């Protein structure tokens, strides 16, 4: 019949339009309403209306507008969380233990089978404990995130019964809680507490599967090949394959296969090398997704620069040439140690070689590895003779082309690590901040955490140092109570990380930091800033993992490591701290107790995780002041709200700012409305010196007892700055030279 | 200085001419001198020569020569044959057992390792028996091969040290009766003598690894999936990854695959189906080469009709198209059931499913499979309904694009083999001719022995038929040597292997038996013929596996088989056979004494094979009278020999009737020079009709206990010979539809 609309509970009205106006201005409470208009957006609503269409559809375009509106007024970003947060807390269930039941309650709809989302003891501890923890839940907080976090949020992460979305988010963190502590209820309250204030966040996986049927909250794998045989290989690939199933991230140093040419005495061949190796790779990393095809499992494969295969190893991940001569869907780097660097430098020549003609070479690093690499050099047992200086612009060419391969250097990462005593450190993960042992029995596992720094800062623009560590301690209690629920996909996990046992911590949103400090990028108290922030982080984290070892007793290979010695991680980059803290007592209790966890501090990207919470990407500055937002039918600008803030209240915004920023992407220091402290508060990455970067990461990377990402913001393609930047990374003692070259059309 | 080459010896001389001609003629003894010319080819010869050439290059280039000449007279095959065999035995050394023991005492000449060529248990019979089997070798038989013959067998199969060839024919045939027949050696010098003398010729991995230090003597391998999962996927890619390392071929059952969107209970997401799944396949068949890359790694991919991915896996051997969604180095093939006959006949609806939602299907044949289809088609389980005539029409473009799928036909294979009391018969080979039980635990593993025909033909033109049976007897007793000898590369393989114990048969080169016999292809002789034959090699091989089994005792699961039942296979396509024998004391003996092998025999294609031999490939007519030659420098055109045997005889042969030839490719009956004997005698298989070869292959695979080999020659697309053919091989009872639809262009 007429223009009928489908209302939530199923049935169908006429289309009164003041039902809109009467709920949006009813949702614009505490606003500026000088620039609030619900008349804009009901108009643009309307504007898309038809007969037959559900109402949820119509709060969801309603919030899609306000969020293209959002450019006009800020507020309406607040507006349209308050759209899409009232619009789901509307939906579903009020209290979380019956839509635990309904979870756990679950049926597939076409076999019958009682599928769980959740486990049977998770459900035991809900319906135990649900009197004080449903008392414990506050709906509050929940209009708190972004707009676009909300999204990117409930797009992936929320769990889903046949499509429609079934959990409050205090539904998903308050489930994390009971999926971590399992029987304490006063740490799952304060864990509720401290994490839906925003103030940490865990890592992807273990918003994934905590409390789930199949707990598998890691999110870091180091794998190294078994054999160099086709035993070897295919395990090998069977145990990325169980990995990638379960979430997690894999790395593969894949040093130890024999190159192109060499003698096979089983069937009398000779080898194919490496390339169709990773392409069967290649297709395996498009083959599994991780977990319900939330996102692309992805493989990075570890090289050291010796092997033979190194040329066509290089020329492997790009756009042209042959289809079968490339595998793209990967992620490759280079695990360099400091002799080709040493040759680079001083124009000399590189013995590309195969390692069945030259056995047991990658477990052997620094001295020792010049010395063996030597005597083969001198034998005439090697194969190729490159000169260096051509193997490093091959090296540019494939970083200037596409960003790949990434460098990491491998003295430094093993001579600067607390598991020497088990041998040589191998490869690290996807993301290149994980640097851990691998073995053929051991399969390196690590979890993580990431603390945001923002929430930190108070309102004295004087940062809060004694919170911190605070928090830090109840991360570390966090994760080492997941260490022992988690369950690993392959029977070597386990032995690795409950010998092992360590951690990870990452922090993000530096940038906010600085901003809500007030302080240049580039200026001395950042520099002092960060330095204190790590020495804070640190020094916490070792007082947590004491005062765990004098409650359990240390890990199973504590007596031979360099913290059993005394030497912490600052005096392997031998840079005495601050006298912000005090260490004497700190040592004294690890001398006497131990420590619990090996290797404690690992700076993680976090793309989603800063995605949901607002914050900017770990420690990078910002990549503009104006940042693009993924709109159906609007892909837009919107400036970054904290410029905006000093904007309005230094009265130099007005309604044609946005178009002055737009022809100079970001940098507002060309424009002539300025007050010349903006252009330090607010300096853009490409108008930033990539040097200053770097001092600050051999400060902060040296209070880090791994290593962390590096992404590599250069405008142009010039072979100066890249080679006196990888030189000068190396010589500042970086674990990592570069994550991606990123270069901005 | 001077033109000087390098003498054999290492040494160097003068470019002195006579030595040619001094060598050509010395080697032209016993033939037509009246076309016989050494001038033309050292004419030729020294076209090529230059200044340092070692002088194998000048035989090879002079027999290279001859070949080329060959079209002028039919000597020089001969002579071109004597000049390589030639060449290579003034090479190597003239006692087998000094170089076995440079073969078991080789080093590899970059790594010091002890890595032989032979087992030392092989070096021990050798060395024990060295007298007897050193006087029983004869070198005369050598100059017996075709030139093309002896390349192929040169290229790939003699055993090379560092490249050059070691190993004189006899050695490698001397070299497999020891391989096999270990401690005897009568057996070794009757299947010797047998064996050179080329009556019977084993396949090509028993040439590969007979006696070495891997010893994998088989071809045929069945494998079907573990599991549902990623574990039984992967571990199934691990099994193929091993079996195609040591040379065989593998095809492979996947029927039992969920497919796109069918819901994971693991991590609540839904499947992507097998497109990704045999993408990673083929890349797995890119990489791994069987041996030392001697031929590349090819797999079979079994699918029944039913599943839902079908389209997509029709689609899926294809040139253009994206290249994601290609897996075009595998080897399709669909084993279509009668259902889908009968819905294609009669214009019907077919019922897309997949086999999560309808569980075990496959392993269900017949009217069972009518019923459990029926009842699934009722409840509507199903996910897709689609005409039956389209999917046909589906096939029909693939087949007419490609070649690919195979097509073979379920219920006439579950119904009509011996192994029916173990199950249901899911998959088959690669070349589509071993039809054999398929497990979770037990991996179908079959030995192969193809015996050529045109050496049993008498002078008389009339056929032995008391000589076939008693070579088959010795071929049965050498396979069933084979099946204690092997090894196995995966633990699954050795239990089927030698709990069910199957063996091999197939014959090569029927054109040439029914040439050699002067009967037309399509007369009444030809099919009483192949009838009679087969008959007696299955006489035979019944009759040499009861005398197996009178002196071991039948296999472990024999009795329940229908040979037990005394129904043999000619009951099972119900054909009384003919007068030729007494199958009256073979049923009683087989009724008294059991039989050792279940499953007897099967025609293989033997491509390689018949390329060493000469004869044609299996049972199919010639492509053409006149066939190419691949030469270095020269690809051109060669007549049937027996067609130019009888041209040159009859007179009408000249010195341009080649070219007479070249403008009717092959088709000898459009020239006005015609016996309208020869028209019958050397029919183009494009000018047969192929209903008559589909009714003769009822006929001799009514005689075959398992399936057969069939290369379909269409000249042009055209859809009502391709459905009609189906159709009537269906109609005829025929375990395989088609292996190629081949077009000629
Ligand atoms: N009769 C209507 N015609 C057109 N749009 C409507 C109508 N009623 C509501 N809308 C719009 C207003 C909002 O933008 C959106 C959602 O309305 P909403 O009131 O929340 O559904 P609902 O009526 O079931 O919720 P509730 O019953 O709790 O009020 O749909
Ligand atoms: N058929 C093959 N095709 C391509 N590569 C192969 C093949 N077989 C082996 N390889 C590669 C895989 C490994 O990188 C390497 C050695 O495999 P492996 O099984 O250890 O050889 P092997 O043990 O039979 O001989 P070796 O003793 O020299 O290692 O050669
Ligand atoms: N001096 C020569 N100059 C050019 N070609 C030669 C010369 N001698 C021989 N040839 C050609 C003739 C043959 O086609 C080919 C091989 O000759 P061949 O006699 O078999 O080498 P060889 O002398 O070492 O063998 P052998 O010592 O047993 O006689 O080279
Ligand atoms: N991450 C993935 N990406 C793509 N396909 C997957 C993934 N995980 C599983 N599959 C496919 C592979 C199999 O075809 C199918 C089932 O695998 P399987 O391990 O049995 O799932 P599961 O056991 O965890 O849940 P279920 O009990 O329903 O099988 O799903
Ligand atoms: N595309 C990606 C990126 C990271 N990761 C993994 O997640 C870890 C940290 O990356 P991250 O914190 O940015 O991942 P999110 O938590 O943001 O999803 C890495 O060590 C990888 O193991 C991944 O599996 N896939
Ligand atoms: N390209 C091929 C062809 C056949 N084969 C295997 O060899 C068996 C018989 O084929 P064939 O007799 O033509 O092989 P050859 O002996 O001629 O080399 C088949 O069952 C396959 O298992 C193979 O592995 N690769
Ligand atoms: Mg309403
Ligand atoms: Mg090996
Ligand atoms: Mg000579
Ligand atoms: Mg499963």
């Amino acid at each position: 019949s007429h223009m009928h609309v489908i209302k939530r509970d199923g049935r169908q009205e006429r289309v009164m339009f003041d039902k809109i106006t009467s709920r949006i201005q009813k949702l614009c409470y505490g606003l500026n309403m000088d620039f609030v208009d619900p008349a804009q957006i009901t108009m643009k609503v309307i504007q898309g209306l038809y007969s037959g269409v559900t109402t949820v559809e119509l709060d969801t375009l309603a919030a899609e507008t306000a969020a293209t509106l959002t450019t006009k007024h800020p507020d309406y970003a607040i507006l349209a969380a308050r759209i899409a947060v009232s619009n789901l807390h509307k939906e579903t269930k009020k209290v979380f233990s019956d839509v635990m039941e309904d979870l756990y309650n679950y049926i597939n709809p076409h076999n019958g089978k009682h599928s769980p989302m959740v486990a049977k003891s998770t459900l035991d501890i809900v319906l135990a404990n649900k009197d004080r923890l449903n008392s414990a839940i506050i709906y509050d907080r929940d209009f708190s995130y972004n707009y676009f976090g909300f999204k990117t949020l409930e797009r992936s992460y929320l769990l889903k019964i046949n499509g429609k979305v079934a959990e409050r988010p205090q539904h998903m963190l308050m489930r994390v809680s009971v999926g971590i502590h399992k029987e304490d209820i006063d740490a799952a309250i304060e864990t509720y507490n401290l994490l839906s204030e925003r103030w940490f966040t865990h890592a992807s996986p273990t918003l994934f599967n905590a409390g789930t049927n199949r707990p598998q909250l890691s999110s870091c794998f180091l794998l190294s090949m078994k054999d160099d045989s086709i035993e070897g290989i295919y395990d090998t690939l069977k145990q990325c394959a169980l990995i990638s199933k379960s979430a997690g991230g894999i790395g593969v140093a894949v040093s130890c296969i024999r190159a192109t040419g060499s003698y096979i005495a089983g069937t009398n061949g000779n080898s194919n090398g490496l390339v169709p190796m990773l392409r069967v790779y290649n297709n395996t990393a498009r083959y599994v997704d991780q977990g319900g095809n939330k996102r692309p499992g992805a493989f990075a494969i570890y090289l050291e620069p010796w092997h033979l295969d190194i040329f066509e190893f290089l020329d492997l991940k790009k756009n042209t040439g042959k289809e079968e001569q490339r595998a793209r869907d990967l992620f490759f780097a280079l695990w360099i140690p400091d002799l080709f660097m040493k040759r680079v430098e001083t124009n000399q020549d590189w013995s590309l070689m195969c390692p069945n003609e030259c056995p047991g070479l990658d477990e052997v690093w620094g001295e020792e590895f010049e010395k063996l690499y030597a005597s083969y050099e001198k034998q005439g047992r090697v194969r190729k003779v490159v000169k260096a200086q051509q193997l490093w612009y091959a090296i540019i060419e494939s970083q200037t082309e596409t960003g790949t391969p990434y460098m990491l250097y491998k003295d430094s990462c093993n001579r600067k690590s607390n598991q020497q005593n088990l041998g040589t450190i191998k490869c690290s993960n996807l993301c290149t901040e994980i640097v851990e042992y691998t073995s053929k029995d051991e399969v390196a596992v690590c979890n993580l955490a990431s603390l945001a720094l923002n929430m930190y800062v108070t309102s004295e623009h004087t940062y809060d140092f004694k919170k911190l560590a605070e928090v830090t301690k109840v991360v570390v209690r966090n994760l080492n109570k997941i260490i022992d629920i988690n369950y690993y996909p392959v029977p070597e996990a386990c032995l690795s990380n409950k010998r092992h046992r360590p951690i990870g911590i990452g922090v993000q949103g530096l940038a906010d930091a600085f901003i809500l400090m007030r302080y240049p990028f580039e200026s001395a108290e950042a520099q002092l800033l960060n330095k204190q922030i790590f020495e804070t982080i640190y020094y916490g984290a070792l007082e947590a993992s004491c005062d765990l070892a004098k409650e359990q007793g240390p890990y199973e290979t504590y007596e031979g490591s360099p913290v059993s010695k005394g030497i912490l991680q600052y005096d392997m980059w031998n840079v005495t701290p601050t006298d912000l803290w005090d260490w004497k007592v700190l040592k004294e209790k690890i001398a006497k107790y131990g420590i619990r966890n090996s290797l404690l501090i690992a700076p993680m990207p976090t793309a989603s995780t800063a995605q949901i919470l607002g914050n900017n990407e770990s420690i990078e500055p910002y990549t503009s002041n104006i940042y693009t937002r993924r709109v159906l039918s609007g892909e837009f600008q919107i400036v970054n709200p904290h410029l905006l803030k000093d904007l309005t209240e230094r009265g130099l915004w007005h309604e044609e700012m946005k178009n002055q920023i737009i022809a100079c992407n970001g940098s507002i220091q060309s424009i002539p409305e300025i007050p010349d402290d903006l252009k330090q508060l607010y300096k853009t990455v490409w108008e930033i010196s990539q040097k200053t970067v770097l001092k600050m990461a051999a400060e902060r990377g040296a209070f880090i007892d791994q290593s962390q990402s590096l992404n590599i913001h250069i405008a142009e393609p010039n072979y100066g700055k890249l080679t006196s930047m990888h030189f000068y990374g190396w010589k500042q003692g970086l674990k990592t030279g570069m994550y991606y070259l990123r270069t901005r059309p």
